[PDB]
Parts: structure tokens; C-alpha cells; sequence
């Protein structure tokens, strides 16, 4: 997967949606 999801965002990386089930994680994107 080019994206990631995590609670929260890498240093170099930032958010771009809502992942899990409740939406309670996020889809953080690579920031290019």
C-alpha cells in the first residue's frame, strides 16, 4: 500500500482519510 493507516501520522507522513471499523484509525498518506 503506497498509504498507511495509523491513529496517527509518521513525522514525514500525514493524514488523508478514516481507517478501521468506526473510523477510529486514519488513512495517513505519504506527504509528496
Amino acid at each position: 500500500m503506497p498509504c498507511s493507516c495509523k491513529k496517527y501520522c509518521d513525522p514525514w507522513e500525514v493524514i488523508d482519510g478514516s481507517c478501521g471499523l468506526f473510523n477510529s484509525k486514519y488513512i495517513c498518506c505519504r506527504e509528496k
